[PDB]
């Protein structure tokens, strides 16, 4: 057998084809070529109104449209059996093989596969595919629409191990040795017995064990000494190879990774992985990528990942949905715990055309299939059957978490805003944020496990500052929108140092205070207050697509922004869940107008005292016990420094410099060499900088990009929430100082160059070695 990439050369069809699409003898030779994981939606227009999307599903197009192709089958596959994977596809899908309706499929994070052999041909074989958004309000987020993940033919002998056929559960016993079962479903027609081999593979190459059986669903023992234990620290994973044999000879292999590690959860001390205990540092994010939209290259999911791990982040939850093959794939090698989370609502839809339609039909088949798709991932910690459920059922509820605990006996199930029950352990939303609440549960169900899977809310946006605080119900309300419920957030000033900023009622301050119901820093000390409390999961890791009324493309919710440029917040928590000696300060020192006033400067560290200098003469030294640091200084301009000292030791400092009028760019890439025809990305971040070379941080440029030799554009952002533009064309505004342009290497090797220019500024250039 093999595994064929069935990714390039797609024909596609913007808009509803008609019926005849699916036949063989239609003619597609008018239609768009190109290849897939592709997002239509990401390729469109914003419009208000005239997409049919709204607030939530963030205002591109959706609707119907076709994707089409044409496949040979060789000689040496005679024999073989030949199926279609599609890891996703949003959504509603139908599929036809030479003009057969293989299946509809409505849910559109669920990978699926069907058996195309029954309808194979001599030639010339048509796959049509029909995906149908016509139904647009699908979501509270943006979606993306179209075969957005890979696609792949599974080519196998008759006897075959089945897709997600494979399950993987081990013991640790002390730290001396694992024990560890296989159950491998194993498809077939003929009767003679079969000699099943599997391998574990350690993370080193050699093989650590072996097991075999013979089979007339097949079970394996085995056990292992000093195997590696999986964690974040060191994301030990192990390939479990799984061959199918006879009389010596290989019928069939699959491999799949997997990990060695212990969990236990209880609700005094909490979370403890491998016996030791562990607070769960966690975010949210959602399944979309900014400029991408939902087709998201590996390279780009893990250029974020990297970013997360670097703010001291060990765990994401996948709200709310199930994501893709390869996040999974990458939280096990990085090592970054999972919660995976299956669903929003349930039967009650949340937005008008959601799952919630198609639920009471579809929950098991499509449960199921995650279930068995994921289990095996040593990154996947715990599960969650949905989140803030309307229309709630013990008769529901119950459903689902027996499924889950019959086909994964070894994780616990969770469910967000389920705080006051078949739960192993109560998700806190919004509610964990306000005053007494946490205090209250743990008082009254001192015997029930918990974990914050939503908390907590911030709003912030990059390069903005207010001094005085901003509370969403009053002054950027939701729009379906009390003060002795928040936990007070005192104003750095009396009076307003950023007035100028009132003109831009849709972005939020980038100091610890615009909030729902509390900060950034007090939420993670009441969580760390609490033993009894696994751990909490912020709302918001980078901003993402949709969810913000008019004229916002997307929330201020993360403390990354929609471009991947971490905000003030990202370094607030890498000062709180990191050791390495680090400061920072804010906002910049580029204040021109404002000479004599005050500017609150704040610096967030982890070292044991700061001090503050304004040209070199020092504005004082503050010890650290915990609390931000703020100084009151006026306004004079120069180098403003803060000094990160342990031991009395200086080992971190961080600094800004007052900027001049924009004169030209700086260029700062990921990469500087690119293999041909991959699907790698160069990430090239563009700042603003003056004469001398200091970013402006009030720049808002616009920038054309010019890129010869072997490269092409795949798109360019700046973070500006308000800002709505067409990703993919070779021209972008910068936002508070910056912007980013993301490029791919074409099909031929040669040398590549990139060109920045604007009005008034001095070009600047950049090699890519393809």
């Amino acid at each position: 057998g093999e595994t064929i990439n069935f990714c390039k050369g797609w024909k596609f069809h913007l808009g509803d084809a008609g019926k005849g699409a699916s036949s063989s003898s239609y003619n597609d030779s008018q239609w768009r070529i190109l290849n897939i994981p592709h997002d239509w939606s990401i390729e469109g227009t914003y419009k208000q109104f005239e997409n049919g999307t709204d607030w939530q599903s963030g205002f591109l197009p959706a609707g119907i449209s076709w994707y089409r192709k044409t496949f040979t089958i060789p000689s040496k596959w005679k024999n073989k059996k030949v199926q279609i994977l599609f890891e996703g596809v949003y959504l509603n899908s139908e599929v036809w093989i030479n003009g057969h309706w293989l299946g509809k499929r409505p849910n559109g994070y669920i990978s699926f596969v069907y058996d195309l052999t029954p309808y194979l041909q001599e030639g010339k074989n048509q796959i049509a595919v029909k995906v149908d958004h016509s139904k647009a309000l699908t979501g509270r987020w943006y979606t993306g629409s179209g075969i957005y993940r890979p696609v792949y033919l599974l080519v196998s002998n008759p006897t075959h191990i089945p897709y997600s056929g494979i399950h993987f559960r081990s013991k640790l016993q002390n730290k001396q040795s694992a024990t560890y079962t296989l159950s491998i479903e194993i498809e077939t027609q003929e009767k003679k017995p079969i000699k099943v081999k599997t391998y574990l593979q350690a993370p080193n190459g050699s093989i650590a064990d072996t097991s075999e059986k013979i089979f007339v669903l097949c079970f394996l023992s085995g056990s292992i000494r000093k195997p590696l234990l999986w964690s974040p620290d060191s994301p030990n994973v192990y390939t479990l190879i799984c061959q199918l044999t006879r009389d010596n000879k290989i019928l069939d292999e699959c491999r799949l990774p997997v990990g060695f590690r212990q969990l236990e959860f209880n609700p005094v001390s909490g979370f403890l992985l491998n016996g030791k205990s562990l607070k769960i540092k966690g975010v949210c994010d959602h399944h979309t990528v900014g400029a991408v939209g939902a087709a998201v290259p590996d390279d780009l999911l893990h250029y974020r990942l990297k970013l997360l791990k670097d703010m001291g982040c060990n765990a994401i939850r996948t709200s709310h949905n199930p994501f893709s093959p390869a996040f999974y794939n990458l939280c096990d090698t990085m090592g970054i715990m999972v919660l995976n989370e299956g669903l929003d609502g349930w039967n009650q839809p949340k937005a008008a055309d959601d799952y919630g339609n198609y639920f009471d039909e579809w929950w098991q088949k499509d449960m199921t299939d995650f279930i068995k798709r994921d289990r095996n991932h040593p990154s996947i910690i715990m599960w969650s059957i949905g989140n803030e459920v309307t229309g709630a059922t013990p008769e529901i509820q119950h459903n689902l978490v027996s499924l889950f605990h019959q086909l994964d006996p070894d994780r616990p199930v969770t469910q967000g805003g389920t705080d006051p029950n078949y739960l192993d352990i109560i998700g806190f939303n919004g509610n964990g944020e306000e005053i007494g609440e946490l205090e209250h549960f743990h008082k009254n169900y001192p015997t029930l496990c918990a974990i914050a899977t939503e908390v907590p809310h911030t709003y912030q946006t990059r390069g903005v500052y207010r001094s005085q605080t901003q509370w969403r119900r009053r002054d950027f309300p939701a729009p379906w929108e009390f003060k002795h419920r928040v936990f007070p957030i005192p104003d750095l000033t009396e009076k307003e140092c950023f007035p100028e900023e009132s003109d831009y009622p849709y972005y939020q301050s980038s100091y610890d205070n615009a909030s729902v119901r509390i900060s950034a820093r007090k939420s993670w000390q009441r969580t760390c207050s609490f033993p009894w409390l696994m751990g909490e999961f912020r709302w918001g890791s980078f901003d993402y697509l949709g969810e913000a009324e008019w004229p916002q493309r997307c929330g201020n919710f993360g403390i990354i922004d929609i471009a991947a440029i971490p905000k003030d917040a990202y370094f607030l928590y890498q000062s709180l869940w990191t050791d390495k000696p680090m400061v920072h300060l804010l906002p910049h020192w580029t204040h021109p107008g404002k000479e004599g006033k005050t500017i609150p400067v704040v610096i967030y560290t982890n070292c044991d005292a700061v001090e503050l200098f304004i040209n070199n003469v020092s504005l004082g030294s503050k010890p650290y016990t915990g609390e931000q640091l703020i100084w009151l200084v006026p306004y004079s301009p120069g180098k403003i420094e803060a000094r990160g000292i342990k031991k009395g030791k200086i080992v971190a400092t961080d600094c800004y410099q007052s900027a001049e009028a924009p004169h030209s760019v700086a260029l700062a890439s990921n990469k500087y060499s690119v293999k041909a025809g991959s699907d790698e990305v160069i990430r090239i971040e563009i700042d603003i900088t003056d004469k001398n070379g200091i970013p402006c941080p009030y720049a808002s440029n616009e920038l054309s990009f010019h890129v010869s030799g072997p490269l092409r554009l795949l798109g360019v952002d700046n973070g500006n929430p308000t800002d709505m533009f067409p990703y993919q064309q070779p021209h972008c505004r910068c936002f508070r100082g910056k912007c980013v342009v993301l490029l791919q290497s074409d099909e031929e090797k040669g040398k590549g160059t990139l060109t920045v220019q604007g009005t008034k500024l001095v070009e600047k250039k950049l090699i890519i070695e393809v």
